[PDB]
């Protein structure tokens, strides 16, 4: 019909992606109505990777913005909002240099303002935003905010919502509806969506994204072993120590050292275990690092690097991961492969290949020791990256919020029929 459009640039730690969304101009407040029209993946690094060359951050966006001009009808350009939101790459850069951060944001802002779209700003999202908006995305797309039943016979309990686990490159988020009392205001979220209240727990672990965890494990391996037990036997590389220790995530842990793998699953497990501090909890219950967390409950979607890693274990290693024990076994087996054994499973490009043992191990420990999934609760986790032909992430939920497309109440309160 008469369609409206909106554009979000997702400026992550390791990449920028552009999403174009579209929806009917007159059904626009219905849940699940907005869908993904197109997307584009910016070549090269995330915007924070241009900390020392900020004008390039803007320029990196140009090819995808030219695509947006083709993707969105010209008569709609002027009224199509365009947002850029940045995540943990930029949060980390702000810790190093607020000035470099400001310049990168100035540069993207300058570039986006040249385009005919209604540009509504480039902002850095908080960890909370990032978590909650991915949770809104998943549940919006799946129509979990619908009030199921009919007059005089409403389903009770209300339709459950899908928890969200996001494993990015520099941070990781966990978000789910909970009935538990909140013990920490920084974790407590209250939403009013379609006349309903959702009590939500969220937390973002900075430095617990995939790329930063790989750096911490490398730093740890260099310090403890002078070999890398999580790398496969026969794999070695020259490590630039400058790069290992420049991150805020590792600076608390001979310009070049050779480092070789040893396919040692048990020492890998030991190395990964040190990532999680379970020694104190100022609350009734914690995940790890003294962070409050109520018991995990309900179904969960695990996307981003949770998905990519499970996809590798299932599709490439050909291993089942339906249970925590299976995931643990799949990890041991992956970790015990030699570099030649591993490469033979991957006829094509091998970027990331040596790191799968470490990431799978981290994921297993994060879920079981960090979040305290057990067999019963893990049965309710699904690994997917797409719902209703839309990429799952925080971008849709962010656009929904900023365009005010999710009503707090239904029109006229649906005559009070949901009271
Ligand atoms: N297609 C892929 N296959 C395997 N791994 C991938 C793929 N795409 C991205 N990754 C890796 O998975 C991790 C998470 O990717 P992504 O979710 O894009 O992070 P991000 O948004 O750049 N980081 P953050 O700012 O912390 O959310 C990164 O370490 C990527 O290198
Ligand atoms: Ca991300």
């Amino acid at each position: 019909p008469a369609l409206k459009y909106g554009i979000v640039l997702d400026a992550g730690s390791s990449h920028t992606s552009m999403f174009v969304y579209k929806w009917p101009a007159d059904k626009e407040n219905d849940t699940g109505i907005v869908g993904q029209h197109s997307s584009c993946d910016v070549q090269g690094g995330g915007i924070s990777s241009y900390a020392n060359d900020p004008s390039k951050a803007g320029q990196s966006l140009v090819r995808c913005l030219e695509q947006a001009l083709r993707d969105v009808p010209r008569d709609r350009h002027a009224s199509t909002p365009l947002y850029l939101g940045a995540t943990a790459g930029m949060r980390l850069l702000n810790l190093t240099s607020p000035e470099a951060t400001a310049r990168v944001l100035e540069a993207v802002t300058q570039t986006l303002t040249q385009y005919p779209f209604d540009f509504r700003g480039a902002r850095i999202l908080s960890g909370q935003d990032e978590g909650v908006f991915g949770w809104v995305t998943a549940n919006y797309l799946l129509e979990n905010f619908i009030k199921y039943g009919w007059v005089g016979r409403w389903i009770r309990p209300r339709k459950g919502t899908l928890g969200a686990m996001d494993l990015g490159g520099a941070s990781t988020q966990i978000t789910f509806e909970t009935t538990s009392p909140s013990e920490d205001p920084g974790n407590e979220v209250h939403l009013r969506l379609y006349g309903q209240h959702y009590r939500v727990y969220t937390h973002s672990f900075l430095c617990y994204g995939r790329d930063q965890i790989l750096l911490r494990l490398l730093a740890s391996a260099l310090q403890i072993h002078r070999f890398h037990p999580c790398w496969p036997k026969g794999y070695s590389t020259q490590v630039l120590l400058q790069e290992v220790y420049q991150s805020p995530c590792t600076m608390g842990q001979s310009a070049i050292v050779s480092l070789s793998g040893t396919s040692n699953a048990t020492l890998c497990r030991d190395l990964v275990s040190r990532l999680f501090n379970i020694s104190s909890c100022p609350f009734s219950q914690c995940s790890f690092n003294g962070v409050f967390q109520p018991p995990v409950a309900g179904n969960f979607i695990a996307f981003s690097a949770f998905y990519y890693t499970v996809d590798f274990l299932t599709t490439v290693m050909g291993l089942p991961v339906g249970t925590l024990k299976q995931l643990e076994e799949a990890t041991e087996i992956t970790c015990n492969q030699t570099w030649t054994e591993l490469q033979a499973r991957v006829p094509g490009q091998k970027t990331r290949l040596a790191d799968y043992c470490a990431v799978a191990m981290f994921i297993h420990q994060l879920l079981s020791r960090g979040y305290h999934f057990d067999e019963r609760s893990f049965r309710e986790v699904v690994f997917q990256k797409k719902a209703a032909d839309t990429a799952v992430g925080w971008a849709l939920g962010y656009m929904l919020n900023l365009t005010n497309l999710i009503p707090a109440d239904l029109p006229g309160l649906r005559k009070g029929t949901h009271f």
